């Protein structure tokens, strides 16, 4: 029987199966009634849908359908842990996803909530099909590569080091630069379906693929969106919003700042978390 690298069966859970014939975990938050719209949830790197609980939780309040799916390599979906042959791999899967659950209910909005990694991937699923998605909710988004460490050189460097050792890594990323809120570090730190292990050189390059192609995206996306960034995020830096709001056309586009914040906006300290909360409902209510 098809396991998760956790050893639970596949049978068990709910799941689907990619282009590729990989096993991903899903997750539903489903309303009582029809419901006025769906969205998508898309976790970033080494972390998983279940940390989209009470974001997930609060959407169905409003008589959303929520669903997501555990990306390639991550959760409790099948792959070697965060590798992807190619970055279109998450944003192809989103895209089975989102038809699949159209089909179950038609003539429905869809909107995507995406979060870091899984920003880039909300981006380039709506830049994918221009016009369709009724909004995208943006929480610290990959949009940009730190620019001391993206210079011609290091860029280079990495593609030589990529050909022949793919599996080359760094050191764990100090975790702590996840949030102010100490205990929502500690549950990162002890959440077993989360990759803390080293980023390998091959998934880095990847998340550079990302930053090209959503940087290439924004001149021609037109989906709503709300975007929320933290001043002192040291993963995705503050300026990567600003560009955001420059280079998209979307006619409707809101930023908010929440001044001293780390990246994990929605796992911050409780003024912050309540606040993002608040406004993802306020923006999500008024356009359903
Ligand atoms: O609650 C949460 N938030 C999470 C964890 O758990 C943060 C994580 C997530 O998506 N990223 C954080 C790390 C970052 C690394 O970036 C790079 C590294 C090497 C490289 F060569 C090019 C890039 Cl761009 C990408 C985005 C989701």
């Amino acid at each position: 029987p098809r396991r998760t690298p956790q050893s639970i069966p596949y049978q068990d859970l709910p799941h689907l199966v990619n282009a590729d014939g990989q096993y991903l975990f899903c997750r539903y938050w489903a309303p009582t009634g029809t419901p006025k719209a769906l969205i998508f949830v898309s976790h970033g790197a080494g972390e998983h849908s279940g940390r989209y609980e009470e974001l997930a939780r609060m959407l169905m309040g409003l008589d959303l359908l929520v669903f997501a799916h555990d990306h390639v390599g991550h959760g409790q979906s099948e792959g070697e842990r965060m590798v992807v042959s190619d970055f279109h791999v998450f944003v192809r899967d989103v895209l089975q996803h989102v038809d699949s659950m159209q089909k179950d209910y038609p003539g429905l909005p869809v909107f995507l909530l995406g979060h870091s990694m899984g920003g880039a991937i909300a981006i380039l699923t709506a830049a994918e099909r221009p016009g369709h998605f009724a909004g995208m909710v943006l929480i610290s988004p990959l949009v940009l590569a730190n620019p001391e460490s993206a210079t011609t050189f290091k860029v280079l460097a990495a593609k030589v080091l990529n050909s022949v050792l793919p599996n080359l890594s760094s050191g764990p990323i100090d975790s702590s630069v996840l949030s102010r809120n100490k205990t929502e570090v500690d549950i990162y730190n002890s959440d077993p379906l989360i990759c803390r292990a080293g980023l390998k050189v091959c998934f880095g390059i990847q998340l550079l693929n990302a930053v090209s192609r959503v940087e290439r995206a924004l001149p021609k996306l037109t989906v709503p969106f709300l975007l929320l960034q933290g001043s002192a995020d040291r993963l995705c830096d503050s300026k990567g919003a600003y560009l955001l709001m420059e280079l998209a056309k979307s006619q409707d586009k809101t930023l908010k700042i929440y001044e001293g914040a780390y990246h994990v906006l929605h796992k911050e300290l409780p003024e912050v978390t309540n606040s993002v909360f608040h406004e993802i409902n306020m923006w999500v209510s008024q356009r359903t």
